[PDB]
């Protein structure tokens, strides 16, 4: 509370994103001034066009406070959240956005494999799987939704986009991908649900789940998915 408001303000408005990630964290601590700071940042970039991961740790900073207040204004100001619920098939994201606000990570990675399927359409809806020629063909728009939603809501730590990098850094290699994002330890596949980790003390990329029971054909094809580069992830 010794902290300088118009300082931090400043560096919040400022262009150097890690230094407007310290000035949120510590902005949040600082009681009604630093919290009117935060909302009038959300309040001047929100809808959001392309993600911004600041003003996803703006909103997600101020949800887990859980103070009656300021959640009951963001569900006012933003019902839907900071990013558009885009979809090409004219689905309903809310509920994945409603989950990922609350940090519920796992009922949004249960949402989000029924987003998947209902994507794909009736047959990966009966069958409750993907092929990897349905992945091939999803339309960009709801991934890019999707994805936003994971990374907005997680500080940039999970996402499809988080694993397809790390895979890109590996070189491609799924072996090595597995255990950088928690997936495999040594000989070990960590059995789910209950061996996985379901918030963000989680790895990079270790949510959303890809299962690989049936083969890494659909996690190929997801990250070697356009959505990625059309949208610059
Ligand atoms: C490679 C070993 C491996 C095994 C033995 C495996 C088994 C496995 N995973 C399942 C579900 C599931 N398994 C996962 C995810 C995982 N589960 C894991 O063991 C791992 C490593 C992940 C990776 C994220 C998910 C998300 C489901 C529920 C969705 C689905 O049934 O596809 C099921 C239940 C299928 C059913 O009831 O119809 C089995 C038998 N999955 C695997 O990937």
């Amino acid at each position: 509370m010794s902290d300088n408001l118009t300082e931090l303000s400043q560096q919040l408005h400022d262009a150097s994103e890690k230094k407007q990630l310290t000035a949120i964290a510590a902005l949040a601590e600082m009681g009604e001034g630093g919290q009117g700071i935060l909302l009038d940042y959300l309040a001047k970039n929100v809808p959001l066009e392309k993600p911004v991961l600041a003003v996803g740790n703006v909103y997600q900073t101020l949800r887990n406070l859980e103070q009656e207040t300021i959640t009951t204004q963001l569900q006012r100001n933003y019902p839907t959240g900071i990013f558009p619920l885009q979809s090409a098939q004219g689905i309903d994201y809310l509920p994945l956005q409603e989950a990922l606000g609350s940090q519920d990570f796992e009922t949004a990675d249960e949402i989000t494999r029924d987003k998947l399927c209902e994507l794909a359409g009736p047959g990966a809806s009966q069958r409750q799987w993907l092929y990897f020629t349905e992945v091939e063909k999803f339309p960009a728009l709801d991934l890019h939704t999707i994805n936003a939603l994971w990374w907005l809501h997680s500080n940039g730590n999970f996402g499809f986009s988080v694993q397809r990098r790390l895979w890109l850094a590996s070189g491609k290699e799924f072996t090595k991908l597995w255990p950088k994002i928690g997936w495999k330890s040594g000989n070990v596949w960590t059995r789910w649900p209950k061996g996985f980790t379901w918030d963000l003390s989680a790895p990079q990329g270790h949510l959303p789940l890809l299962n690989q029971l049936r083969g890494v054909r659909v996690a190929e094809s997801l990250y070697r998915h356009p959505v990625w580069s059309q949208y610059g992830w």
